[PDB]
C-alpha cells in the first residue's frame, strides 16, 4: 500500500498517540525557542511538524525550504495552544524523521497564505497564468477546481436517475458558413479539405431524440472563434440537454431540481422552488434587460401616460416615460453620473427630480406637480426618494433607466447577497428583413403560427434563458420536428434551398424520418461556477485557461511549426 | 407533467386494466380483419396496439405507415395469445385515441427487427454512417450507447469514492504521444497554430505538481495517424494520474476500479488481482506483449536441444521456439501459418506429425534424432503437428505467437469470457528491426527503474522502465507509467533519447521549469475506454460504441466532414493551399 498513513491536512486530536507517515510540501518554516517548526501541507490543508533538538531530523529540518517535498514521520500530539485557524489546528506531530523528496526553488509568487486562513495579495494574473501549476497550488484554486468536480458529479448523479443517457459527440466536424466562425483543422490526407470544431452539439443532440434515446446530456466543450472580449475563452464548457415529448414546461421543471440538487450537494445551499418567471416582454418593462438582476428591487415604472396633457414637450411627445425611485437623496454628481450611463445607452438625457413631504424639489420637479398624485401611486416613492426618469422609444427608455438602475444600486451600496435565479420566456422569435435569435431551429408558439406570415414581428418563440444574479447562465427551446413547418420558418426568413442543404442538409432530411417533439437546453457551466464561487472570471474556474486575449503563456500556445510539418498538411502561409 | 404516463417496452401483465399515454414510434403495422395492429416503440421496447373499427382513434391509425411518431391512449389488456418473444408480450392496449406527432419517409434500411428480438441482417456500414441518426435507433446500437453511460457513470462512483479530483484539460494546446498533431490555425497571427492534445499527458502531471494528488478524466485524444487497424482520428481515455505511488499502488487501484465497472455495468465478477507477466515473459510463453490468455498453446525454447544438430538453420539460430497444436494440419493450413509467420519477419515455419512411435512430414527426419527431450519440453502427443520458428529471439518469439493466434481461429477453439492481464518491467528503449535504432516504447515521461540509473551512459539496452500494459484478451486496452519527477534525471533521459537542449526547450521547457519547484513522486494510466467497450460488446469494432463516428478514411458520411471551406475564409486565416 501508500507509504503515507494519512492526508496530512486531516489529522484531528482523534489520531493522538498514533505514529503517522505523511507527504507534502513545506508551506513555511519557523524556528522559535530551539525547536523548529514545518507547516506541512496538502490538498486537506496544513499540519504543524515539530523537530526537537534530540530528534532525528533535526538537522534535516533546519535546512529544508519553502515548496520542497518531504516525507516526515512522528507522533501526533495536542498542541499546547491551539490555532483554530486550521482544522489540524489542536495538534502537531512530533518528528523523529524527516526525509527530502524534491527540493524546489523560490516561487515567482506565494501560494502559503491562503492556506493559513489569511489573505492573499493579489498577484499578475499574466504571471499566475504562466506558472498556473503554482497558482493552483493555492487554496482559493483547489477549491474552485474541487467544487466543479462536485458540481459535475451532482449532475451526473441527477440526471442518471432520472433517466438521461451521456452521449460523446464529435469533435471534429461540418464546418459550415453559417454565423460564428469556426476553428478549423486541415485534413492531411487531401489538402484543402478542413473539419471544424464544434459551436454546440445541438445538431447532435436533436439527432439524438431521432434516433430515440429520449433523453441525453453531456459535458460539452464548445469551441467558438469570435470577439474574445467580455471575458470570453476560445472554447467553453455546457451542460447540454435535451428530451424528447416535452413542453416549455417540462423542460423547466427538470432544470429547476436539478440546479436545486447541484446548490444543495455541491454548495450546501438550499434553492426555493419553483424559480419565478418573467416573460421577455415583462423583464424589458420592469428592469429594462433580459438577465434581470433580482437581488434587489427599485422596478422600473412606466408613467408615460400621465403625462399626455402636461406641459413638459418631451414627456408629453415621448412613446415612452420610465421612472425609478432610488431610496436615497442623491447628490448633484450622483445624477449625473446616472445621467451619463443613460446617455451612453442611448438615452436623450435622463429627467430628475427630488420627493420631499408636500411635494417636490430640482430637476423636473416643476413639471410633476400636477400629477403628483397619480405619480406617488405609480412610483410608491416616499419622501426623502429621488425620481429618475428617462423618455424616449420604448426599448431605449426601459434599456437606458435598467442600466442606470444597475449602476444606481452601486451607488446606494445595496446589499446584494445570495442566489437569485429566475427564467425569461416568451421570447420573440425574431428581428428585423428578418433573423432569428439563437439558432432557426427553435419552435413559434403553436397559438401564434398564424402570425408567422402577417406579423412576424410578434410571434413568440417556444424559447428560455435561466438567468442568476443578473447573468444569462443557461439557454434553450423547444425545437420545429415537422420539416413542412421548418420549411415554413426558412421561407418566412427568405433562406433558399440551396442554402438550406448547404448549411443544414443532413438534419432536415433527418427531419423527415420521423422526428418526435423535442427540446432541451445548454448551461454556461463555467459560468455557473464562477458566479458560485464568486469569481470576477471565468478564468477562476477553469485549470488551465487562456488569458484575455485567447493566448496561453504557460505552454505558449499559439506557436510556430516547423514548415515541414506545415508542407506536409499542403498548406502554407500566404 | 408529461403526457406520458410509461415507457411503451415497460408494460406487463401488472398493469392489465390501467389506462396508459404512450408516445413513440411505429415498428411494424398489420391489418386483420378490420383491426389495425401497431407495435410502438420505444428505448424500453416495443408493445402491441389496436385500433378497432368502432374506436374514433381508427380513422387515424388507418394513416400510419412505419417509423410515424405517434401518442396513444387506451386500455392494457391481456393478448388472447401471447408473444414469448416480447417483454410486453402478454398484454396490448386496446387504442380509444391516437395522434399523429411526426409522419416518416421509409428508411433505406430497416430497425424493427431488433426491438421484435429477431436476427439483423448486415447492412452497408457506409451507409448505416450517412444515416447514422437511424442506425442509433436499433436496439443493439441504444444497448451499446447505454451501457457506455452505465460504464462512465461507475468509473465516476468509484473514483470519486477513492478521492479522485476530474479536471477538464484544454483542447487548444501546445504543439506527443507518437504521431502527429491535428492542428487549428490562429486566426490573428498566421503562422500561428493551436495543436489538438494527443493526450492530457502534461496537464495531469502539472496537476501533481500543483499539489491535487489525484486526477481523473474521460478525455477526448487526437491523434493524426495513418488510420489503419480500426483508428479513429480522435478517440476517448479514462486518463488518471496519482501522487506519492508506486508502480503497485497504480496497479492495485486500476484492478479494482476494473472490477467496479465490470460489476456494476455488465453484472460480470472479475477475480482479483490480475495475473502479471514481465515484457520478457510474456514474449517468452506468448510471442507478444499483449498475450490472449484464453487459450494455451504456449511457445517452448528449444535452441539449446540443436547445439549439436546437422541442421544448420537451427543449430545457427539464436533462438528456435517450438509450438505443439493439437491437431494434424493440411499442408494448405501449413502453408497458410508459413505466410503468418513470414509476414512476422519469420525465415520460415517448419512442421512435422507426431505419431505413436515416430514422426512424418516436414522436417520430421532432423526431429527424430531428439525425441525423448523435445516430448517432454512440448508435451506433445500423437496426431499433433509440431511448428519450429529459427532466428533472433525477439523475431522467433513474435512470428511463431502470431501463428499461435492464427491457429486458435484454424482450430476453432472457444475463446470465452474476459481474460485480464498486467504486462510490466517493459525496457526503456525498443529496437525497431527496421530503422535499425533505438526508439522509446513509452512517451519520454516514464521513469527508468531507479536501480538502473547508472546504466543510462553505460547500457541503455538493459534499462528497465516503470512501465505496465493492461492487455484484455490479447488487445491492449490501457497504459501507463510513474514519471520523472526530477529535472535533471528528465533533462538526462531526453539526451538519451536523442533531443539536445535546443529541443527540449522549444518542446518542454514549460514542464521542465515545472519540475524544479518541488514536484511530488507520480505516476498514473489511460485507459482506451472505446477499446474497452468494444470488448464487453463483442463488437468488431470500436465504431459500433462511438455515437458519431468516421468511417475508415476519418470522413463523416453523415455530415461531410471534412469538406472545402470558401476562399474568403482562408484568405482570413492567412493560409492557402499549395499547388501541387
Ligand atoms: C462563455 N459562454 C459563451 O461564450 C457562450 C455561451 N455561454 C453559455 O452557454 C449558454 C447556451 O449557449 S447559447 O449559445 O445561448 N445556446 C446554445 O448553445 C444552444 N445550442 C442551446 C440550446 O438551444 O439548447 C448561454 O446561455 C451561456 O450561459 C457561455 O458560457
Ligand atoms: C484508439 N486508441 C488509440 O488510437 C491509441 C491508444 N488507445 C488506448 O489508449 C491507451 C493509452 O494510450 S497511450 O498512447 O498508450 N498512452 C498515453 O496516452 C499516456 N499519456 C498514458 C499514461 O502514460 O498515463 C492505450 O493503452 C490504448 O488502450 C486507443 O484506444
Amino acid at each position: 500500500g501508500m507509504r503515507r498513513t494519512h492526508y496530512a491536512g486531516s489529522l484531528r486530536e482523534t489520531h493522538v498517540g498514533e505514529e503517522v507517515v505523511l507527504e507534502g510540501w513545506v508551506n513555511r518554516r519557523r524556528d522559535l525557542g530551539g525547536l523548529i517548526f514545518l507547516d506541512l501541507r496538502d490538498r486537506e490543508g496544513l499540519v504543524q511538524l515539530v523537530a526537537h533538538p534530540a530528534s532525528p531530523a533535526y538537522a534535516t529540518a533546519e535546512r529544508v525550504r519553502p515548496e520542497w517535498v518531504v516525507r516526515a514521520k512522528g507522533l501526533v500530539r495536542l498542541r499546547p495552544e491551539p490555532n483554530p485557524r486550521l482544522a489540524t489546528g489542536r495538534v502537531e506531530v512530533e518528528l523523529s524523521a524527516l526525509e527530502v523528496l524534491a527540493e524546489a526553488k523560490t516561487p515567482p509568487f506565494p501560494v502559503d497564505a491562503g492556506w493559513r486562513g489569511e489573505e492573499e495579495k493579489e498577484a499578475s494574473e499574466e504571471l499566475r497564468l504562466k506558472y498556473r501549476y503554482l497558482d493552483l497550488r493555492r487554496r482559493r484554486m483547489q477549491e474552485n477546481l474541487r467544487l466543479r468536480h462536485r458540481v459535475i458529479k451532482a449532475i451526473w448523479d441527477f440526471l442518471d436517475r432520472e433517466g438521461f443517457v451521456q452521449v460523446e459527440t464529435p469533435f471534429l466536424t461540418k464546418s459550415t458558413p453559417e454565423g460564428a466562425r469556426d476553428f478549423l483543422v486541415p485534413y492531411r490526407h487531401e489538402p484543402g479539405l478542413f473539419y471544424a470544431l464544434p459551436q454546440s452539439p445541438q445538431l447532435f443532440k436533436q439527432m439524438l431524440m431521432v434516433a430515440g434515446l429520449d433523453r441525453y446530456f453531456q459535458i460539452a466543450r464548445c469551441f467558438r472563434d469570435e470577439d474574445l472580449r467580455a471575458d470570453r475563452q476560445p472554447d467553453f464548457t455546457q451542460l447540454d440537454l435535451e428530451m424528447s415529448f416535452v413542453e416549455v414546461e417540462d423542460v423547466l421543471e427538470l432544470n429547476e431540481r436539478l440546479m436545486a440538487h447541484v446548490f444543495r450537494e455541491a454548495l450546501g445551499v438550499e434553492l426555493p422552488l419553483p424559480f419565478p418567471r418573467l416573460s421577455y416582454e415583462e423583464a424589458m418593462e420592469r428592469y429594462g434587460s433580459d438577465k434581470p438582476d433580482l437581488r434587489f428591487g427599485l422596478e422600473l415604472k412606466e408613467v408615460g401616460p400621465l403625462f399626455r396633457q402636461s406641459g413638459f414637450r418631451v414627456f408629453q411627445e415621448a412613446e415612452s416615460v420610465k421612472a425609478l425611485a432610488l431610496p436615497k437623496a442623491l447628490s448633484r454628481k450622483e445624477v449625473a453620473e446616472l445621467e451619463e450611463v443613460a446617455k451612453r445607452h442611448k438615452a436623450q438625457g435622463l429627467a430628475w427630480a427630488r420627493v420631499e413631504e408636500g411635494g417636490f424639489s430640482g430637476g423636473v420637479a416643476k413639471f410633476l406637480e400636477p400629477v403628483r398624485e397619480a405619480l406617488l401611486q405609480a412610483t410608491e416613492a416616499r419622501p426623502g426618494d429621488t425620481l429618475l426618469f428617462v423618455a424616449g422609444p420604448r426599448k431605449v427608455a426601459a434599456t437606458a433607466l435598467g442600466a442606470v438602475r444597475l449602476r444606481a444600486a452601486d451607488l446606494l451600496g445595496l446589499k446584494r447577497e445570495g442566489f437569485r435565479f429566475l427564467w425569461v420566456v416568451d421570447f420573440p422569435l425574431l428581428e428585423w428583413a428578418w433573423t432569428y435569435m439563437h439558432h432557426p431551429f427553435t419552435s413559434p408558439h403553436p397559438e401564434d403560427l398564424p402570425l408567422l406570415e402577417k406579423d412576424p414581428g410578434r410571434v413568440r418563440a417556444l424559447a428560455y434563458d435561466l438567468v442568476l444574479n443578473g447573468v444569462e447562465v443557461g439557454g434553450g427551446s423547444i425545437r420545429i420536428h415537422d420539416p413542412r413547418l421548418q420549411a415554413r420558418v426558412f421561407r418566412l426568413l427568405g433562406i433558399g434551398e440551396e442554402e438550406q442543404r448547404e448549411k443544414f442538409g443532413f438534419f432536415l432530411e433527418a427531419l423527415e424520418y420521423g422526428a418526435p417533439p423535442h427540446g432541451g437546453i445548454a448551461w454556461g457551466l463555467d459560468r455557473l461556477l464562477a458566479l458560485m464561487t464568486g469569481s470576477p472570471s471565468i478564468r477562476e474556474v477553469i485549470a488551465f485557461p487562456k488569458n484575455k486575449e485567447g493566448k496561453d503563456p504557460l505552454t505558449g500556445a499559439p506557436s510556430p511549426v516547423p514548415e515541414e510539418q506545415l508542407r506536409e498538411l499542403g498548406l502554407m502561409v500566404v
